[PDB]
């Protein structure tokens, strides 16, 4: 059986709700850590049913945590280590982003509490970020490609080109995103991908730049089903990602489906 399997067999009702099966628990970490600029670590309570992976969350330009929290005890009731981090400035560039990101992610395997690391998989580790913070999640899976999954949020990048991932990438689009608009930055990123790359890019109708700072059940279900079947490798999440997912709050939908197991 698959050992990272965490949680009771998937509904449609249950990915979109607020609270997952897991009771989740907290830590703070201080700004002064090394690498990036600290964040709050949302972590599962219950240990009975072993470790899970994790997942760093950036914002974006001129942002922090706060703009990102919500995802914290969303994600980490389903069965996951969420790292809402800040950045060294607010002003940081998408390069910038993704480096943080991954000392975020070396924080929580090498200096994280031993609550936290005693319930760690250290070789499970994810990366999720915001405009700015979604050119970061880009840039994180380039610098190590050994990470699970990668999830820009209506990400921005100068760069168009990302031939070269290797890293299962879900990119969320807005459709009335006029700061990064998903005809120069969110679907060119998709498209440049490389076509045998597990990925998958979704168009929220009517939403704007910022829709992800706020409580989204569309994003929220399919954030948890690509951690779940690609941090977890839990084929029971395949079936809300492939085929395409219907929502009516969904307005395109592309994927390089089926995600044959790997
Ligand atoms: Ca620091």
């Amino acid at each position: 059986p698959n050992p990272y399997e965490r949680g009771p067999d998937p509904t449609e009702d249950s990915i979109e709700a607020i609270r997952g099966p897991f009771s989740v628990a907290t830590e703070r970490v201080s700004s002064f850590a090394s690498g990036f600029g600290g964040g709050t670590i949302y972590y599962p309570r219950e240990t009975d049913e072993g470790t899970f992976g994790a997942v760093a969350v950036a914002p974006g330009f001129t942002a922090s945590q706060g703009s990102m929290s919500w995802y914290g005890e969303r994600v980490a009731s389903h069965g996951f280590i969420v790292f809402t981090i800040d950045t060294n400035t607010r002003l940081d560039a998408p390069g910038q982003r993704g480096r943080q990101l991954l000392a975020a992610l070396d924080y929580l395997v090498e200096r994280s509490d031993r609550k936290v690391r005693e319930r760690l998989d250290p070789n499970r580790l994810a990366v999720m970020g915001h405009a700015m913070g979604g050119g970061g999640s880009l840039e994180a899976t380039v610098m190590r490609p050994s990470l699970k999954a990668s999830i820009p949020l209506t990400p921005w990048h100068l760069d168009k080109t990302w031939g070269q991932v290797q890293v299962p990438t879900f990119i969320i689009g807005a459709e009335l995103d006029t700061i990064a608009p998903v005809s120069t930055h969110a679907k060119p990123f998709y498209e440049s991908l490389p076509s045998s790359l597990p990925k998958a890019y979704m168009e929220l109708c009517g939403a704007t730049h910022f829709a992800p700072n706020i409580p989204n059940t569309t994003i929220a279900k399919y954030v948890i089903s690509w951690l779940k079947r690609f941090v977890d490798e839990d084929t029971r999440y395949s079936q809300f990602l492939c085929p395409n997912p219907t929502d009516r709050a969904i307005c395109e939908y592309r994927s390089t489906c089926p995600y044959k197991l790997n």
